């Protein structure tokens, strides 16, 4: 079997990206955050507390014929920017773009934490790293894509995120059309959970490129770009006025700048982000002073190749017995 699903961005800065996934029995449809740096499929339901739900799509298991209570189980997850939700679980048929996964655990969230309750075009998440990650208690649950990996053509997914646009989903098949020149493949660590690798360096603009190793996270679920501290004062130190801003929380830079590019190596293979993708806006409205798109990670305690760079890329999420991870140019 395969699937395939457009994704969305929610807003014109692309702060993250919504795909639609059907529900159980009828069908109820929600857009779902794909996350490949976390590993809950959590939706807002009829269960979660009303004043914590501003305009979301709710699931209703009582409406579906294919709910089932998940007896006694619990699940709770804090995220990396400190957002966070719980709730109890039921299983459902959950199907992404044509393909169809039975027994998934959908986890019905009683609490929201306030950026969820605020963003009123994310229905839940859906997550694809590695389900050690997985918070339901007392019996850890499978993904979506660890549920449907043995059904899948290919034991793979691909992300295809577009700058300002729609871009694509799939599930196991890799779409030759999508990509440029050849995939780059490389190898992942499993050990933390997350899809991580090792970029073998990087170029700012026309600059050349420096070899060295940067450990990170291939995150759909993060906005930006969060790199070793050296690195990214060497990018923004070619943008004339930018500065790091302790008030506003990272770099800044003035919005009349026409920002460089920023080269990331996979193996030999060289991944460019345009200037473009860098820019985040007015730190707020009607301010000259615009957000940069790539930060620094030394509070996070590891690197994050957010949708900044994985927008600029056709990303391979290869989950044969050997994980591995692909990027092309496109």
């Amino acid at each position: 079997s395969t699937g395939s699903a457009t994704t969305t961005p929610i807003d014109s800065l692309d702060d993250a990206y919504i795909t639609p996934v059907q529900i159980g029995t009828p069908a109820q449809t929600l857009n779902l955050d794909f996350d490949t740096g976390s590993s809950d499929l959590w939706v807002f339901s009829s269960e979660t507390t009303a004043s914590e739900v501003d305009g979301q799509t709710i699931y209703t298991p009582s409406k579906s014929t294919t709910a089932k209570l998940l007896s006694g189980a619990t699940w709770s997850i804090s995220y990396g920017d400190g957002s966070s939700s719980s709730g109890d679980v039921y299983t459902d048929t959950v199907s992404v773009g044509g393909l169809t996964v039975t027994g998934q655990a959908v986890e019905s969230a009683k609490k929201v934490s306030s950026s969820f309750t605020e963003d009123s075009t994310i229905d839940g998440l859906l997550g694809l790293a590695f389900s050690t990650l997985n918070t339901v208690s007392p019996t850890q649950q499978k993904t979506f894509f660890d549920n449907a990996k043995a059904s899948l053509d290919s034991p793979v997914f691909t992300a295809d995120l577009g700058y300002h646009a729609p871009g694509t989903y799939n599930f196991g098949f890799i779409d030759t059309t999508a990509y440029t020149g050849s995939i780059t493949y490389t190898a992942v660590s499993t050990k933390q959970g997350f899809w991580e690798w090792t970029s073998t360096g990087y170029a700012v603009g026309s600059g050349t490129f420096k070899s060295t190793s940067i450990d990170g996270i291939a995150d759909t679920g993060t906005t930006l770009l969060y790199l070793p501290a050296t690195v990214v004062s060497a990018y923004w130190a070619q943008v004339s006025g930018a500065k790091s801003s302790s008030s506003v929380g990272g770099y800044v830079f003035p919005c009349s700048a026409t920002l460089p590019s920023f080269t990331f190596g996979v193996g030999s293979a060289r991944i460019v982000i345009p200037g473009d993708y860098i820019d985040f806006g007015p730190i707020s409205t009607g301010s000259s002073s615009c957000f940069g798109g790539i930060q620094s990670s030394a509070g996070i305690g590891i690197n994050i190749f957010g949708d900044v760079a994985l927008k600029a890329a056709f990303v391979v999420f290869n989950g044969a017995t050997t994980p591995t991870l692909g990027f092309a140019s496109k």
